[PDB]
């Protein structure tokens, strides 16, 4: 299945389709799919195109997400390929998209089909989720799509985002989850001997030794504790007096807390040391974990069988949409090519990992459900 | 000598000097006490225009110090009588500046002209002090002429700074107290939980807020410290991140000093073990002019001219006297009533603009002979 992947991936590289434009891509994907049985639903919204792609009715419901926007080029001139040509020189394919993420999503695109081809008749749900926005704002894309999709109940049972995971070899990660987000936006109001005591900067220094020292949770086997960072303190203007203080802080947090729970913390703390505040929250993302199971068995066996190394299950990894996909109550883990080269000059794949990661999509299809 | 003094204050309402613009109030001072024997040294600084003026060359050197500049005057709707105008209805002189403090300018100046006209060969230095930014950043003026006369050795030996004192009758108040002020720039650097750097930074600042300096005094009210800055991390265009940054005042009694000051802050950071970087910026002393020569002089000389004793304060309004005071000389302070400062239609008795003039000139004799 190499080089149906790889003339995929050279037919989307060719389309330049920096964010939140998607030139055609989401197009010929949907055209091609259409001709095969999916069920086609467009989920544009502002400047951003999202498709939701499926095959079957019924759960288990197993979609493959990916994005087919890509990051600018730099000037053209320094690259050895035109960065929209899709060159292949001795084995590797040249673009911008070419890692991050046009390769693998033609991978997973061809598992898909070549798995439903195969089975017709297969139980539960193959599906495609691919949004033209995850590398800018991204606020009209994979969220747009799960907030529809939930707003009428429909389910996605487990998740695999084709990002490219790899870190040194084919294969040797897989990233199972990543710790929510979300940060405070402080303010201190009516900031200027008798009663020392009640400052307010003083109560805000005494509320602040006590953020910096609260234990939110031990974390656990798959995430460190916790974490807050005081990451701006400021009043004054450079020279005055000012009336208030602001503080912002970030809390990194995992499974063992929700951000509810952090919100009502931290309201505690300012009401205990009666500060007179305002607070805006801004909630990133909210943390998720696929533990050892049927999904991460099946893409962990995928690669050994294929390609005979066993990958490390890791949280981490920095932004996808999985934290997204996450919310609707998917099982999420992503899988894919060498990353070394995304967002740079002369980002380019293997051809022949390309050929072996539509292997293993479309292997963690038969272990998911044969 | 009244009509000296109106006049002089009038000429000097006329000209719009919204701080930190002169706007020529300090050049027509200087042409006129130039015509008497006074030496002139200008002392600009940035956008501030001061004036040193002195006449004799002996101690004591009696310093007259006040302020040419005036704060802004609102929406000039609601003068009855326009705020630059320096118009006369019914004994009082209206406009920008007549109380606060051009009017007792011109009776200091007055006073000191009439005295070395009448004694030429008097002993001391009779000095005047002016600047054309009291009111606002007040950064380029008093305190840029002290720098430069205590870098040179110079003395004041006795002051009287012009603000208007008066509370409810002309002189029934002097002002013999001021706070100092100091200025710390603090640096915190590098910003299992106990010990990040932010932790114990907020101990330190928790300690800082509170610290009770003293309680004041007899003559003072409390040691006040105010923040002025605390910046930390990448945000607002803060070009030292990694740095806590806090700049802090404190308007301070005689209760503590500069020193005691200094050291309790670096015991502070010490428990802490911060690794930190401090500059100190003194910019006044605290004073309290007890009874003696200077103060009996005005004291006597309201006695004198009005029949009423002055009551002896700290604080209330405010002036240019603990700038002064950080190169050693005794202060005082002495004016018209101050109830119209800084308001719609500000105004002054011209009849009070005159018992002044005299008041000052009395101040004069009694200090020397
Ligand atoms: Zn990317
Ligand atoms: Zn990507
Ligand atoms: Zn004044
Ligand atoms: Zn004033």
């Amino acid at each position: 299945m190499k080089e149906k992947v790889v003339s995929l991936a050279q037919d989307l590289i060719r389309r330049p389709s920096i964010s939140p434009n998607d030139e055609g891509c989401q197009q010929i994907i949907a055209e091609r799919l259409e001709k095969l049985g999916f069920q086609i639903e467009w989920m544009p919204f502002n400047d951003t195109l999202n498709l939701w792609a499926k095959h079957g009715t019924s759960e288990p419901v197993i979609a493959f997400a990916g994005h087919t926007d890509v990051v600018p080029t730099g000037d053209e001139n320094q690259w050895s390929s035109p960065p929209f040509s899709a060159e292949i020189i001795d084995g590797m394919l040249y673009g911008r998209g070419a890692a991050d993420m046009k390769g693998s999503l033609a991978a997973m695109i061809v598992a898909a089909e070549e798995y439903v081809k195969a089975n017709p008749n297969h139980k539960g749900t193959i599906a495609l989720l691919i949004t033209s926005d995850e590398e800018a704002t991204a606020k009209d894309g994979t969220i747009h799509v799960v907030e529809t999709l939930m707003a009428r109940d429909e389910k996605i049972t487990y998740c695999m985002v084709g990002e490219p995971s790899s870190a040194k070899n084919l294969g040797d990660v897989v990233k199972n989850g990543r710790r929510g987000s979300i940060t405070g936006n402080l303010y201190i109001q009516g900031i200027q001997y008798p009663h020392l005591a009640e400052n307010p900067i003083h109560k805000a220094a005494l509320f602040l030794q006590e953020l910096t020292t609260y234990q939110w949770d031990k974390g656990n086997e798959f995430f460190p504790p916790t974490s807050l960072q005081i990451a701006n303190i400021h009043a004054g203007t450079g020279s005055v007096i000012p009336a208030e203080l602001y503080i912002q802080f970030n809390l990194r947090y995992c499974t063992e807390v929700t951000d509810e729970i952090i919100k009502q913390k931290v309201a505690e703390m300012l009401e205990k040391h009666n500060l007179k505040y305002r607070i805006e929250w801004n909630l990133s993302g909210k943390p998720f974990l696929t533990k050892p199971g049927k999904l991460l068995d099946s893409i962990t066996s995928a690669i050994e069988e294929t390609i005979g190394i066993t990958p490390k299950a890791e949280t981490g990894g920095g932004t996808s949409d999985g934290r997204f996909i996450a919310l609707m109550g998917a099982e999420v883990v992503e899988f894919g090519p060498l990353n070394s080269t995304i967002h740079k000059v002369n980002e380019c794949v293997s051809v022949e990992d390309l050929g072996k990661c539509g292997e293993i999509y479309h292997k963690m299809l038969v272990n998911l459900l044969d």
